[PDB]
């Protein structure tokens, strides 16, 4: 009848915890206590039950798993929950708030499949790494319009409480996913979207969940942390009118790491893109754009992996067709993309050689004509442009002639920068056909790339994980310093608490303006005319080597530095980092490609928006100094937003497998995520407040008197309720965790 209450329900299955048998409750009921303790004291988060087996007045005596004694000091002693919670679906309600006892919690849930757990206001969301059925249209049903106790933990039942706030206070809403590299981002950011979909649906709808399966063609490859790996971050507004329904999205991209498309890292692979086209094109497409195999073309032939288990290439580029279709790409858009695809595989096994001098030759042109041909200009033109740009030296016009390594470099730099346009593109094409609505509120959705660490972390890293480390901040500031702040102002007689987590000075070595941080000492060093990649790491040693706490200059290299996140530290590799600050590109290439007879080629070299590129002062503005604003807005809109919505995703293992839930990879998480000091806030705190006069408006009888903190100062006494769970600040009534939802489901039944 409903689902919810039926212990027959697929709900019941697949998101409850399984009735425990009489064994187990006669466990329930004995009064043995017990705690979680190390067998191994160096190994601190492996851990074994013992039983306390007496107490002194300051410790307590346990038995191990083998049958010895020992004492630990009652204050330093992680006590064992009653296994009655074991499986408790908000970690509020524990007795004991440890990190055994937490990550015990987990284990419970995880091993029967339940992969979300509240802790207080957030949701902890662990990969399962197997498909759950728990995403169809029947749980999306159940879980339409109820309120966050009624339902079991989901991260429907976290969208459905930002789309309710959205219009119960007509403001926006932001709905952020945190986790490192493989947790599960993506996953849970496309399940907000199904919901929002249909919960608030009326071919838009359609096109909008077709949108991702675009982005992640063209955006997505496999690194070694996972095989679905996004390399570039995205906002996504979900769009409603006034009236509450979807009225359409636009999508905000960033950081695509286009250097992926002439480089991968052994075992890697290029983007899906590149493989679902050679392995699903028809025999027409592979004669017309001259394709082979992927191991015939150097850009997916060197890092030893050219497929994923488990995916058809073959069978992914039809649907990568499909979303195309559906989204509105014309049959020759279509084809004008996939030629830009193979062009930029043919550019790359150009071979330049060395002529009789230094300068570069080609004596195959073989690949050059193959990309002339499918970008649609002039070879001969290409040619010169690649081996011999023209620059002005003062205002002269002088031919340079590159060596085989520059030549080589340029032929990249054109690779990266059609193929970082051609995502822009497909970005703002997907962004006018769901973009026709003036909207009214929206729910953005943040997809960042998470923090990834490799034996060589280059700029690119550094980007990512500075992102990571910045909304790591935001989680801090929201749950920590506003939650006690308006503490504080309503003068309730709180006195704070330092909760250690503290992720802005790692902020400001990297982007700070004044002392200059990492990024404003790159940016200088590209602007100055002798700067080398060693001119630079000597600048940043000098600055910060003994200098700042979150930065180590290794005695093991003379190129890398060491930077101290939040989720580790991470030690940087500075080869190359001026050229990818600057991002050049010869001009005598971009001259060659706007005479392109392909139309969408044209448009990537002359669309402004596309092609164009600002000026701060008498230089381009770099990528560092780009980025670094792009995400200061996006900052902006967060704060400036409603109050977000959190969801922790939490990587069980570092083997992408199932049912392997380790305990070191998820308590370090669990730690810098700032989880348990997260739960400690909502419970030591007054998380639910509210303003007097409309306590009474919602629920000597009550409603609109004079003055309603004389009211519900009687309301709670003549009712039954104890008033330490409760403090009457200025101008609210704060209560203690759970007080307001367990009392007015009474009134819900009164
Ligand atoms: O929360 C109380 C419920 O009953 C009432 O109809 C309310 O107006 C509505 O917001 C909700 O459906
Ligand atoms: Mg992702």
């Amino acid at each position: 009848e409903n689902p919810i209450h039926d212990r027959t329900s697929d709900y019941h299955k697949y998101l409850k915890v399984k009735q425990g048998d009489s064994d187990l409750f006669k466990l329930t009921v004995s009064d043995k206590r017990y705690i979680w303790y190390n067998p191994d004291p160096k190994e601190r988060d492996s851990y074994e039950c013992g039983e306390i087996v007496s107490e002194t007045s300051d410790s307590f005596t346990f038995k191990t798993v083998d049958g010895q004694d020992r004492q630990v000091k009652k204050d330093d002693a992680n006590q064992r929950n009653p296994i009655k919670f074991d499986g408790v679906e908000d970690m509020s309600e524990l007795s004991y708030l440890n990190e055994p006892a937490v990550f015990h919690n987990l284990r419970v849930r995880y091993n029967q499949d339940l992969i979300y757990t509240y802790s207080g206001l957030f949701l902890v969301a662990v990969n399962p790494f197997k498909r759950i059925p728990i995403y169809t249209q029947e749980m999306v049903d159940i879980f339409k319009g109820r309120r966050r106790n009624e339902v079991a933990p989901h991260i429907f039942a976290i969208s459905d409480v930002a789309y309710r706030s959205m219009l119960d206070d007509r403001q926006n809403q932001s709905l952020l996913i945190t986790g490192e590299s493989g947790a599960g981002k993506t996953e849970n950011t496309k399940k907000v979207i199904q919901y929002l979909a249909s919960v608030a649906g009326r071919v838009l709808e359609q096109q909008i969940l077709q949108a991702n399966p675009i982005l992640e063609a063209f955006g997505n490859a496999k690194t070694t942390r996972n095989n679905n790996s996004s390399r570039f971050g995205k906002f996504i507004e979900i769009q409603f009118n006034s009236a509450g329904f979807i009225s359409g999205a636009s999508i905000q991209s960033y950081l695509l790491e286009k250097s992926r498309v002439v480089f991968q890292s052994e075992t890697e692979r290029n983007y899906h893109i590149f493989y679902q086209l050679l392995a699903g094109a028809t025999a027409e497409e592979k004669k017309a754009l001259h394709l082979a195999g992927p191991e015939s073309f150097n850009y997916l032939n060197q890092s030893g992996c050219v497929d994923i288990k488990g995916v058809s290439d073959s069978e992914e580029f039809k649907i990568t067709r499909q979303a195309m279709d559906i989204v509105g790409f014309s049959q020759e858009e279509q084809m004008s993309i996939f030629k830009i695809i193979a062009g930029i595989l043919h550019l790359g096994n150009i071979k330049f050689e060395k002529g009789a001098g230094e300068g570069a030759v080609l004596k195959d042109k073989t690949a050059l004509n193959a990309a002339s041909t499918v970008f649609g200009v002039n070879p001969s033109v290409l040619e010169k442009a690649l081996m011999e740009p023209r620059i002005l030296a003062g205002r002269d016009l002088v031919a340079q002639h590159l060596n085989v390594e520059k030549s080589s470099s340029s032929r990249d730099a054109l690779v990266k920068a059609l193929y970082g346009r051609l995502f822009l593109w497909l970005v703002k094409k997907i962004n006018n056909v769901l973009c026709q609505e003036r909207k009214a509120y929206f729910i953005g959705v943040l997809d960042i790339s998470g923090f990834e660490i490799f034996k060589v972390n280059s700029f690119e890293q550094l980007c990512i994980n500075y992102t990571n480390e910045k909304l790591q901040q935001f989680f801090n500031h929201h749950m920590f310093k506003l939650e006690q702040e308006e503490y504080l102002k309503e003068k309730i007689n709180w006195t704070f608490i330092d909760f250690g987590l503290d992720s802005q000075a790692t902020i400001d070595l990297i982007d700070g303006r004044q002392p200059p941080g990492i990024l404003a000492l790159l940016d200088e060093q590209s602007v100055f005319p002798n700067a080398t990649d060693n001119t630079l790491i000597t600048k940043l040693h000098s600055h910060f080597s003994k200098k700042n706490a979150k930065y180590e200059e290794p005695r093991f290299s003379k190129t890398e530095f060491g930077v101290t996140h939040y989720a580790g530290q991470v030690m940087y590799e500075i080869q190359d980092w001026l050229e990818k600050n600057k991002d050049p590109l010869q001009q005598d290439l971009e001259l060659c490609f706007k005479d392109s007879s392909d139309n969408v080629v044209t448009k990537l070299f002359n669309d402004p928006n596309i092609a164009s590129r600002a000026k701060k002062g008498a230089n381009f503005i770099t990528v560092a100094a780009q980025y670094k604003e792009q995400l200061a807005s996006l900052m902006a809109t967060l704060e400036g937003g409603g109050n977000p919505h959190f969801v922790r995703c939490i990587i069980p293992n570092n083997k992408q497998l199932p049912a392997k839930l380790e305990d070191k990879v998820v308590l370090d998480q669990l730690r810098c995520n700032g989880v348990l000091e997260g739960i400690r806030i909502t419970r030591k705190g007054f998380p639910n407040r509210i303003i007097y006069a409309d306590f009474v408006k919602r629920y000597n009888v009550p409603r609109d008197a004079e003055d309603s903190q004389k009211a519900t100062d009687a309301v709670l006494k003549h009712l039954n309720i104890d008033p330490e769970q409760y403090r009457f600040g200025i101008t609210k009534i704060f209560f203690r965790a759970g007080q307001l939802a367990r009392i007015e489901e009474a009134r819900e039944q009164r």
